[PDB]
């Protein structure tokens, strides 16, 4: 059972720039997942301090970074809040709306792309080096679903039968076939460094073993 919607006519346009764009400093897309998964955290952990019983899904509060060449999928996944049926369906695509209806005037204007996570659209950075993005999450107020694009003016959400999740999200990047730095682990650990070591949660670095 996978229900299938259409992205208002703007956001697909915006997705179409993000996804078609030769703008070079694309690296720019792992400072904001990054960052949503730091907002993630963040936010179960301000509600775990009234309420205790919202970390018995899991009390470990991280960022792993995860790299397969076989699959050339980048995983990022944390142990954040998580969204509900009705954040990926409904609550998300209400700020990507407001969002992108801006952004895309401030690109006419000659705004530069990195400032994307000004306007709440930063999720859609993967497009710079995703051919597709899947986000399976896990809300402690509803069951785990995974939302997923590939930039072609639709996305499904279903029920998701994989492996349990406890609390949190992964979002998998299928990488463009021109993109594949993303998953050297000296390019990633740069872009870490650069961008993104001084954010308050463990970021872990996966190695692959051998093939
Ligand atoms: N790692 C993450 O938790 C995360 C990972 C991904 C995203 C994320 N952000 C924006 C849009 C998303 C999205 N989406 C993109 N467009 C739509 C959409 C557009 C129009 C209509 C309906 C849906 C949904 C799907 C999945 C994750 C998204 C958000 C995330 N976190 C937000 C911070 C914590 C709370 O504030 C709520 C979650």
């Amino acid at each position: 059972e996978v229900e299938t919607f259409a992205f208002q006519a703007e956001i697909a346009q915006l997705m179409s720039l993000i996804i078609n764009t030769f703008y070079s400093n694309k690296e720019i897309f792992l400072r904001e997942l990054i960052s949503n998964s730091s907002d993630a955290l963040d936010k179960i952990r301000y509600e775990s301090l009234t309420d205790p019983s919202k970390l018995d899904s899991g009390k470990e509060l991280h960022i792993n970074l995860i790299p397969n060449k076989q699959d050339r999928t980048l995983t990022i996944v944390d142990t954040g809040i998580g969204m509900t049926k009705a954040d990926l369906i409904n609550n998300l695509g209400t700020i990507a709306k407001s969002g992108t209806k801006a952004f895309m005037e401030a690109l006419q204007a000659g705004a530069d792309i990195s400032m994307i996570g000004q306007f709440g659209v930063g999720f859609y950075s993967a497009y710079l080096v995703a051919e597709k993005v899947t986000v399976i999450t896990k809300h402690n107020d509803d069951e785990q679903y995974a939302w997923e694009s590939s930039a072609g003016g639709s996305f499904t959400v279903r029920t998701d039968t994989g492996e349990p999740m406890g609390r949190g999200t992964k979002v998998i990047l299928h990488l463009k076939e021109d993109q594949t730095e993303y998953l050297e682990e000296r390019r990633i650990k740069e872009i870490v460094k650069k961008h993104s070591q001084f954010i308050g949660y463990p970021i872990t670095l996966f190695v692959e073993k051998e093939r």
